[PDB]
């Protein structure tokens, strides 16, 4: 159907979006803290902490699968991120305090996110 093709093309452009959106809070992790999975065979506990891991290249598979149909799964899985990590590692940790900076940062970018998301339909 026509219809079937004009959502595919929404979904396709909300794709576009979400991937600029996800290369920007992407770079706001210079260190590369939250780019891959925490390693089960390093972190052989991490499951029992745990309960749903994320992180920015499990994100990335999704998003190419056109498997984000709107900015809220999306900020799910990015809160995931940084909730895992404030719970998993201590306060006075290099990685606590680098998730409490990608949240701080990431929120501007979001920000301007859900204004184009509204008004691009």
């Amino acid at each position: 159907s026509m219809e079937q093709v004009a959502m595919e093309l929404r979904l396709t452009e909300l794709t576009r979006l979400l991937r600029s959106v996800l290369d920007q809070l992407q770079d706001k992790d210079p260190a590369r803290i939250f780019a891959q999975p925490v390693s089960l065979k390093e972190v052989p506990d991490y499951l029992d902490h745990i309960k749903h891991p994320m992180d920015f290249a499990t994100m990335r598979k999704r998003l190419e699968a056109q498997g984000y149909k709107n900015l809220h799964e999306f900020e799910e899985d990015f809160d995931l991120i940084i909730d895992n990590c404030m719970k998993y590692n201590a306060r006075d940790t290099v990685f606590y305090r680098a998730a409490v900076r990608l949240r701080d940062q990431g929120g501007v970018v979001l920000r301007q996110a859900r204004r184009e998301v509204d008004s691009i339909g």
